[PDB]
């Protein structure tokens, strides 16, 4: 399952431009970002349609 979260244990999880939200598959926490951007946070400066709506 996935949860919105994002304690103070970090500062800056999403990079360029994103949102941060938990995760509990692994209780790890990762981050959305845009077009041109994913990956765990923003990382992937890239295209690819990763969304829809």
């Amino acid at each position: 399952n996935s949860y919105p979260g994002c304690p103070s244990s970090y500062d800056g999880y999403c990079l360029n431009g994103g949102v941060c939200m938990h995760i509990e598959s692994l209780d790890s926490y990762t981050c959305n970002c845009v077009i041109g951007y994913s990956g765990d946070r923003c990382q992937t400066r890239d295209l690819r349609w990763w969304e829809l709506r």
